[PDB]
């Protein structure tokens, strides 16, 4: 409830100050509140993440799916966090699903084609840039990267 | 004030359901009741960044900084977003401003590593992924960053 999203909103606003100790602090009191609260994991998981903690995040990301299974920002965001580590299939596996929720997630097919570019599939990647530009035209990132794609097969 | 903050909050909540538009349409309530909040102009350019929309962010990182030059983190942004569009030089420049106004901030570091990596200079990529490490030892980020320099070294 209101207090937990309180302390909540207090480990975001630490966190995106660089103070991670003080925000994971007031995120933890939010989840002794609350532990059901999906978003207050992932915002635990984001402070990981953003520390380059891939290991910790993952298990806060998990928590957070499992108590918000339909949220395509759960499993997008678990995909991410796969993709960084190197675990391109995995992190397919994430965004497939994420897509399959919200299939109007330009960012989500970008991530999706930069995994297939990463294990060398530039004619897949090519195709998620392309959805990718199609929803959002003004990504900067896909256009490069559709650009980068091309020359890579091309 | 708490009525511009309100606002900013009310596109964090969006933004987390990936409601980028509605984010976008609040974040700007938030600038018209307070034009002079440095931390909702850097809101704004986040939802841009992390859209790919890299053009409008550096627009909006550069309003923040304009109200708030001090701000390391939006120095960092800035120096993302010409990174992220392949422009190292720019990129080096607003992450060593960041890295002189909190040279405590591990991700300043790891980001400057990153840029050198990315423009060849190794040894000097090595020598900022350690300073990053012993600021934030758990960063497998750095650490997978630190071994590829390495790699690629010799």
């Amino acid at each position: 409830g209101h207090m937990a999203e309180a302390w909540e909103e207090l480990g975001e606003a630490y966190e995106k100050q660089g103070d991670y100790d003080e925000a994971i602090e007031y995120y933890q009191k939010a989840l002794e509140l609350d532990p059901r609260s999906a978003e207050a994991w992932e915002e635990l998981g984001e402070a990981y993440e953003k520390q380059g903690d891939y290991d910790e995040a993952i298990e806060y990301y998990q928590k957070a799916l499992e108590l918000d299974p339909r949220s395509a920002e759960a499993w997008e965001e678990l995909g991410e966090a796969y993709e960084k580590q190197g675990d391109y299939d995995e992190a397919i596996e994430y965004y497939q699903k994420a897509l399959e929720l919200d299939p109007r997630s330009a960012e989500a097919w970008e991530e999706l084609g930069e995994a297939y570019e990463k294990q060398g599939d530039y004619d897949e990647a090519i195709e998620y840039y392309q959805k990718a530009l199609e929803l959002d035209p003004r990504s900067a990132e896909a256009k490069q990267n559709l650009g980068n794609a091309k020359q890579k097969q091309g």
